[PDB]
C-alpha cells in the first residue's frame, strides 16, 4: 500500500511512528521505503532494524508466554491454536524482512558497513525462525542463520576495526545464536571473550563519543559472559 | 471473522491474549464473543473493558505525541497526515465499542451492575471521541458522553452502595469528563469529593477484600483531588 507515497515522506513518517511507539506502522513505512528500490543510508538502515526488531520482539514475547502455557497443559485445542496463530504471524514478519534483504538490499550492498548490517539482519531473522521451528526443517533454518552470520563475520574482520559497533553487535548476536540455538555454549563464550578483548585493545584509538558507542556493546558482551560462565 | 469459533473458545483465547499482552487480539476475541448474542457475565464484561481500554490507550498516547509535534510545527503535510491516520483508527475503535453497546448490550442489560457498567463504557468511548473532536460536532459528542454518564449515575445512586467499585469508577471517570472535556473543574472537584466522602462513611460495612477493592478506587479520587486543588 505504500506505492503512492514519496520515499522522503515514508522516512519522515517512520520517524514520527518511532516517536509515537507505533512500531507496526514504522515497519510498514520502512518496507515501503525499501520497496522504492534505492539503497538505504546508515540512518535509514537503523530505522528499518528498529521497526522490525520491535514488531518481532512483541511477537516473540507473546509466543514464549503461550508456549509456556501450552507446555504446562501437556483441556482442548485453544492454547495450541492461539500459539500457532501468533507463531504464523511471527513467521510472516520474519519472511517479510528476509524478502526485503533478498530483493534486493544485500545484492546492492557493496560497502562493508551496509553489507555486514544486512547479513547480520539475515542471521537474526533466520534465528527468530529457528526459535519456533521443530525437527529437520529446523536444521536448514539454523544453517541459514549460521551461514549469514559467518559471511558477515568474515567481512567485518577484514574491513572494520574491532571496536566498530556493527562488528560488535554482530559478534554479540552470533554468540547468542551459538548459546541459544546451536547448542554450542563453548563457541558462544569463546566468541564473546575474543571479541571483548580485541575491542578493549583498540579503545585507545577512539574519540569520547565513539568510546561511549563501543563500550555500551562491550558491556552487553560482558553481561552475557557473566550469565554463561 | 469470529463467527465460526465457539463462544467459550473466544473467551478462553481472550484470557490467553491478556496473559500474552496481545490486546488487539483480546479485543477481537471479545467482540466475537459479544456478537454471539448472549449476555456477558461479570468476568466477561471485565475482559471486554480491559481489551478495548488497552487498544484505545495505545491509540490515545500515540495521538497525543503526534498532536504535540503537529502543534509545534504550526514543513509539509506528513505530520498532519499521520496524526489523521492514527485519529481515524482511534475513532474506528471507539465506533466499534459503541456499536457493540448499542447492538445490543445495553438494551438487554437489566441488572444494575451490568447496565451501569455498559453506560459507563458508552460515556468513556464518547469521551475518547471528544478528545479528538473539534467545533460543533464536538458539542454533540460531549453531550452524548454526558448523557450516558448521567444515566449511569442515576441508576448507581438508586441501586448500588456508595462503596461499589463500579459506582466508584463511574464517578471517577465522570469527574475526569467534567475536568478535562466539559471545562467544569468545579463540578469535577465536587463530584470527586462527595463520592470519596460517601464511600468513606460506608467502609465499615465491608469485608477485608471488599475494603481493599473500594479503597483502591478511592485513592484514585484522592489523587485527582490532589492534582486539581
Ligand atoms: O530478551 C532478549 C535479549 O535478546 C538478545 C540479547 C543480546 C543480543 C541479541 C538479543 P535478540 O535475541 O536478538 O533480541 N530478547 C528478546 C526476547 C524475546 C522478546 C523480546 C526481546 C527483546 F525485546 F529484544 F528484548
Ligand atoms: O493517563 C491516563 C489517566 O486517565 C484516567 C484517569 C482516571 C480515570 C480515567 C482515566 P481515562 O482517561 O479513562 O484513561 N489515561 C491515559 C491517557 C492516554 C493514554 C493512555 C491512558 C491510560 F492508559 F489509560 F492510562
Ligand atoms: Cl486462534
Ligand atoms: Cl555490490
Ligand atoms: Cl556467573
Ligand atoms: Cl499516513
Ligand atoms: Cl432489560
Ligand atoms: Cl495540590
Ligand atoms: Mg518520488
Ligand atoms: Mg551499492
Ligand atoms: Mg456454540
Ligand atoms: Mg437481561
Amino acid at each position: 500500500a505504500m506505492g503512492s507515497m514519496e520515499r522522503a515522506s515514508l522516512i519522515q513518517k517512520a520517524k514520527l511512528a518511532e516517536q509515537a511507539e507505533r512500531y507496526e506502522d514504522m515497519a510498514a513505512f520502512m518496507k515501503g521505503a525499501v520497496e522504492k528500490g534505492e539503497e538505504l543510508s546508515c540512518e535509514e538502515r537503523n530505522l528499518l532494524s528498529v521497526a522490525y526488531k520491535n514488531v518481532v520482539g512483541g511477537q516473540r514475547a507473546a509466543w514464549r508466554v503461550l508456549s509456556s502455557i501450552e507446555q504446562k497443559s501437556n483441556k482442548g485445542p485453544e492454547v495450541r491454536e492461539y500459539r500457532e496463530k501468533v507463531e504464523t504471524e511471527l513467521q510472516g514478519v520474519c519472511d517479510t524482512v528476509l524478502g526485503l534483504l533478498d530483493s534486493h538490499l544485500i545484492k546492492e550492498a557493496g560497502d562493508a558497513e551496509s553489507r555486514v548490517f544486512y547479513l547480520k539482519m539475515k542471521g537474526d531473522y533466520y534465528r527468530y525462525l529457528a526459535e519456533v521451528a521443530t525437527g529437520d526443517d529446523k536444521k536448514r533454518i539454523i544453517d541459514s542463520a549460521r551461514s549469514a552470520y559467518q559471511e558477515a563475520m568474515d567481512i567485518s574482520k577484514k574491513e572494520m576495526p574491532p571496536t566498530n559497533p556493527i562488528r560488535l553487535g554482530l559478534a554479540l548476536n552470533f554468540s547468542v545464536f551459538h548459546y541459544e540455538i546451536a547448542n554450542s555454549p563453548e563457541e558462544a563464550i569463546s566468541l564473546a571473550k575474543t571479541t571483548f578483548d580485541e575491542a578493549m585493545a583498540d579503545l585507545h584509538t577512539l574519540s569520547e563519543d565513539s568510546y561511549k558507542d563501543s563500550t555500551l556493546i562491550m558491556q552487553l558482551l560482558r553481561d552475557n559472559l557473566t550469565l554463561w560462565t
